[PDB]
């Protein structure tokens, strides 16, 4: 009855690079768990090499039980060092006749809690590194509208030691809230260093907050991969939706960017370790209904290079082509998809 | 071999009336998660109105590894305004050969954290709605035994700041205390304004706490659709009972309220939105075991009126009988039993 | 496909004794959650009466991708009260190249929230007991190499309030964390007492921190029976090991000891009630592939004792040697393994 198919493609460039094509599919007859439906979702991500400086936008569109919802937000980031990074940016959103904009900068830190060559020496793929993530906001957002005057009278109310303990449940709503800990991560009460309305009036925030996590939420444990800001030399991107209802969900993602494979040691390569917060927060819906898997993941390699392990192992070879499908590797799709981290390794070299 | 058989209907009462009858049967030959079994438990709710007061009474009977347990409670309720409720009663316990009786007054004000308007005028059935909801108690125990006297004089040893803290885990026994979180809920720490010896003696205790939610809640996202007493034109109750052992779990639930149904807009009415928390926190003890399911819902309209719209799809009509069973339903059956909340509405008309 | 096979067998001595020797084997073909992998470990700990003291062993060898690490303690334990405890002991660890011993002394009080014989008198077999445990700790470890005066530098410059709280997250690296509260458990902040380097140089530090549980946490609510020093009369042991990979895990234990079986009041005796948190936090790994149970017990009794009671019950008998399979003791077997907490009950009597 319940299958989920699902196809997944990866082609990598090959040399210096650790650019991939990524495409997945999948689809499943069984309700998604979103408490209005149907939804749909649409998304899509570019970056651009500005000159190190990256131009990040992203653009959400969405419909939650028939409302039509918006995203809109684009962001110059850089590096300042290996552990402060800065944004600036703007973007807008809208929920039905609704709408507004913003504008914001920022700094964020991150901060591993106790780095040793000890460890440094001994692991060889190391995975949960915990540590703590400090943002610095400032953000201002016209407030050319009845609600948005309304909402920031609101605020001013409210901002005494409750509010920025409180407003945790309003910042992660629904089951945004009990995923944190899930995911071994915790968010500080917010601090208010100010707050006032600019020349129409702008509302201007200044704010902060941090984040931590015991080594699963890969924001903080893999600060530097994740922005792979030295090997943009041309423009990434990456587009997904999906369809979802009370009978069933589809997915499609395509996107090629680097990061896909990294270094991995002696001369070989890995596809990068999964991160661990997807599969970690999808497991809360994963288990809801009993499915077969049916299921087939392709990896193409660069000309001339060979998987050199494979972890559940691959079902078959041909020249730079190599499947998986069955067997073990269907056990460990179904694994993940309930919120299972166990590792699928692949490594190769030329 | 796991088949979970169930049975629900609902037959509704037409016109204005929110009011329906619920019938619900299960079986299943799991064993249920109790580390004490058999486990059997009968309840049974009742409310009138007495004049816009309500009379609420419950009265819960447990036998749990053999040991008897009474709960009996009758309640004087009535809001004052839309957040505020005010509630006086009595009551009392029994455990084996002990018991002891108490009586209270309370209030209970529930805070929406950040109505706008814009999200009303938007959004056409709303689900999360965060807030806090804080509780002020007043409470008497007569200190008519030496278990109470011993009680009494203990907690007035422990009553520093750790004891509004600490007593979180004394509250929330056993896996109760996991289960907040997985709502998304929190407890505050707790505050005792005064304790004291009344002429017997009486213990009276004066002191409140506060609960909040992100939106999964119900009890604070749904606060005055969870109390209809503009509907409460005649006596309302429910009635419930299961038995549970180390090899299945039967239930049956039976009851006649108001609020089964409710003004969609625009001439429609839907069963009400699924609650939640009961969702979400038998979502805990759904997936120990896996299953198949054989269940059948029957919905049985008001003469006259049709139902526009049903995701799941009925699978069978004749004249105002309605009849869901296999297929996406049994899907979503299976779904909602292990802690899914996908949503499945019903819209009808006349 | 997915078949979990494993067998258990529990041989029980008599008389007064509350021994028992124990043995458990799993075969189960399915990916280990471990984000490393494979993952093999072998652990065992001895236990003598030395004089009421204890001496306890541990020796923890395991092996994450590839890497070794080992880790021995020897610990002499003894209780001072019913809820006062101490330990002194030494020991050390290893991580491939790496390695760093330490010694220590420590003091472990065990208190209840609110003892009461009121529930004393009237429940045969609780369960769930409030909380709450401090430790109090002093340890020094040499600081006889470069990593280890590097981590006790850094740890001085961390050592403000914020150091105590989150060390917690440092603590419980990776899922460690989120298991706290799937246990109703909770961590204190740390404090820090002392910490100095004595004369090489030795980092001596004196810290404490308290956990407490609603009852599931089997360390505060079974503290006295976990630690059956009385019936040490001649040592105990336990060894076990796994191996796991992308394709299975098997595992096999086996061992020696007292406690297995219990005074069940009136003759009776009882195989322990199950402990909880070993369930609770498997739970979190076991639901990742759906599998077909191939298990058996086998329990033997003393000469002469029969079953008085087992539910689920047993499949069949001879003499003193009575045996589960299948049926609802299959139901049960994959329910615990999931995370279920339903009670299994055995008990016998001559
Ligand atoms: C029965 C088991 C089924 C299954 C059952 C379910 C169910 C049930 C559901 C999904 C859902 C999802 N499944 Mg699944 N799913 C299965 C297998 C799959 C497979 C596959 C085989 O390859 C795929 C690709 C998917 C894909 C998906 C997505 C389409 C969707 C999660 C959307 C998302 O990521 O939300 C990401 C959302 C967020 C990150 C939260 C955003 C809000 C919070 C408040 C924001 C805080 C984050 C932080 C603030 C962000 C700020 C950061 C910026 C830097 C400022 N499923 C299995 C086989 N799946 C869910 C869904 O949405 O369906 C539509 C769901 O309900
Ligand atoms: C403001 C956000 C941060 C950032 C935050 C993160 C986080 C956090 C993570 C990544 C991860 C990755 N990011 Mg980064 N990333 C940023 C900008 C970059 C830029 C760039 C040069 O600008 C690039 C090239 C990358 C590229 C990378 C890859 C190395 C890696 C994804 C690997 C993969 O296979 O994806 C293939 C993609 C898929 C199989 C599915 C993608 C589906 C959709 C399209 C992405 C939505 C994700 C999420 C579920 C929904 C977002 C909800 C928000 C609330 C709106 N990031 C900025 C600086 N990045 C991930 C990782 O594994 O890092 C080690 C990860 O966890
Ligand atoms: C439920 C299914 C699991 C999942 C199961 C699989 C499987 C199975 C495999 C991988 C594999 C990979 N996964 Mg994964 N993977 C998940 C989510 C992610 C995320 C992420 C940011 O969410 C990242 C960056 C990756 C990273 C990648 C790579 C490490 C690896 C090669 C890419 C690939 O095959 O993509 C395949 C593409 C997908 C799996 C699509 C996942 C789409 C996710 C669910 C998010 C969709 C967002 C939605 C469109 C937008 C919502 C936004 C709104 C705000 C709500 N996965 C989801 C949670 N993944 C392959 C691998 O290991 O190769 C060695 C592989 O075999
Ligand atoms: C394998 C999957 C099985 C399954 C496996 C399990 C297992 C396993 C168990 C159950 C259990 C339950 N299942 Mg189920 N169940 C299935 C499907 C069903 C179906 C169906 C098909 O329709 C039904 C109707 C049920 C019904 C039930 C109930 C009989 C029971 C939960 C009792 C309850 O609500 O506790 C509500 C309890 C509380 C609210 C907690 C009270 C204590 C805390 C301390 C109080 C704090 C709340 C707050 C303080 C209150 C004060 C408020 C006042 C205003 C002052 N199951 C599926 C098919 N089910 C559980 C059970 O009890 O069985 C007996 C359980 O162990
Ligand atoms: C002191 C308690 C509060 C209160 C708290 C809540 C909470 C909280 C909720 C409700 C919900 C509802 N309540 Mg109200 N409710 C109160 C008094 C009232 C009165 C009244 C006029 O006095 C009435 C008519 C109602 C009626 C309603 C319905 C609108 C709705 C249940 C719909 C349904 O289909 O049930 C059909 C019933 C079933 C299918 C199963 C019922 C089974 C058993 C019999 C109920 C026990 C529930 C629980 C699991 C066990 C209780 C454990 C306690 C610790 C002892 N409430 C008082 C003021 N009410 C629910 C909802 O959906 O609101 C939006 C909900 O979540
Ligand atoms: C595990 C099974 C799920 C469940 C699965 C279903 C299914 C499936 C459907 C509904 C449907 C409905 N559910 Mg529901 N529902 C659950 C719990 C509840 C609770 C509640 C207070 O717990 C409420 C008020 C409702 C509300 C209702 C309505 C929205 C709707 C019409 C009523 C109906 O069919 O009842 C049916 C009656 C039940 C499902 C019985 C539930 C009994 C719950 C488990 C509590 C029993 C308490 C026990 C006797 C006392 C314990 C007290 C001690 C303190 C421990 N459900 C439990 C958690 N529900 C129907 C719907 O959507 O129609 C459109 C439908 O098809
Ligand atoms: C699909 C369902 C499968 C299944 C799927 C899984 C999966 C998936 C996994 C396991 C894993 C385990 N399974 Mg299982 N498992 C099944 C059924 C079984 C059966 C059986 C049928 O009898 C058995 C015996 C096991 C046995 C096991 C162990 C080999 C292993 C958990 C190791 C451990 O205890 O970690 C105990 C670990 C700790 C206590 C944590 C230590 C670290 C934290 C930081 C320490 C804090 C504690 C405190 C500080 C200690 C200090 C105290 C001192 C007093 C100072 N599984 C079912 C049938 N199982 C997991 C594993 O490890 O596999 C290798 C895992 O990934
Ligand atoms: C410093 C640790 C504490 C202590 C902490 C605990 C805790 C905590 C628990 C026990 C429990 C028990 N302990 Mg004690 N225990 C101590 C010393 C003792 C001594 C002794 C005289 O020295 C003895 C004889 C016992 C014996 C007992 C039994 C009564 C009972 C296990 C019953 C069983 O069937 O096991 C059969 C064993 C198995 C079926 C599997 C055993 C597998 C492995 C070999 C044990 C590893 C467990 C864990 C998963 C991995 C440890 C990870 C650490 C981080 C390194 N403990 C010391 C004082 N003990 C348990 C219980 O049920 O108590 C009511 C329990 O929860
Ligand atoms: C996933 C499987 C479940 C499990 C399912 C079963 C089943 C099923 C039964 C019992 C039964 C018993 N279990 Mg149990 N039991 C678990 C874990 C434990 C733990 C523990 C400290 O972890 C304790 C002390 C016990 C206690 C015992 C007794 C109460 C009872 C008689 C012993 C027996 O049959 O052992 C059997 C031995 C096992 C089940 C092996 C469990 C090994 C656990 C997983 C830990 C392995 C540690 C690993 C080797 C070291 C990791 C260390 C590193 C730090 C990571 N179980 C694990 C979590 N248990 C029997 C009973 O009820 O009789 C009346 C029975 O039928």
């Amino acid at each position: 009855t319940t299958t989920a198919h699902s196809d997944y493609e990866i082609i990598l460039e090959g040399g210096s690079s650790s650019w991939g094509q990524v495409k997945g599919r999948a689809k499943v007859n069984v309700p998604a768990a979103i408490p209005l439906l149907p939804t749909d979702c649409n998304i899509r991500i570019d970056a651009k090499p500005l000159d190190g400086v990256v131009r990040f936008t992203t653009k959400i569109e969405s419909v939650v039980d028939s409302v039509k919802n918006t995203l809109n937000v684009e962001v110059d980031i850089a590096n300042e060092t290996k552990d402060r990074r800065i944004a600036v940016g703007e973007g807008s959103l809208s929920v039905g006749d609704f709408s507004h904009s913003f504008s914001f900068e920022g700094s964020v830190v991150n901060m591993y809690y106790y780095r040793s060559d000890a460890v440094r020496r001994n692991i060889p793929n190391p995975i949960y590194m915990q540590g703590r993530q400090f943002h610095d906001i400032l953000m201002k957002v016209p407030l050319d509208n009845n609600d948005l005057v309304d909402t920031w009278e609101g605020f001013q109310q409210s901002i005494g030691a409750n509010f920025g303990d409180w407003i945790r449940e309003f910042w992660f709503i629904g089951p945004a809230f009990a995923a944190i800990n899930e995911g071994g991560q915790r968010i500080s009460p917010i601090v208010v260093n100010s707050s006032n309305v600019e020349g129409g009036p702008v509302g201007v925030t200044r704010w902060k907050f941090s984040h931590a996590g015991s080594g699963v939420v890969d924001s903080i444990s893999r600060w530097t991969e994740l922005f792979p800001v030295e090997q943009l030399n041309k423009p990434a991107s990456i587009e997904g939706g999906f369809r979802s209802d009370s009978q069933g969900i589809e997915v499609k993602v395509d996107g090629n960017l680097p990061g896909v494979s990294r270094d991995a040691g002696g001369g070989l390569r890995r596809i990068l370790n999964h991160p661990l917060i997807p599969l970690v927060h999808h497991g809360m819906v994963g288990k809801f209904n009993d499915f077969t898997v049916d299921t087939q993941l392709k990896i193409v390699l660069p000309k001339g290079y060979k998987i050199r392990y494979a972890a559940p192992q691959f079902r078959s070879q041909n020249l730079e082509e190599y499947r998986w499908s069955g067997g073990a590797y269907a056990r460990w799709v179904e694994h993940v998809c309930k919120g299972g981290t166990g590792q699928f390794e692949v490594l190769y070299a030329q």
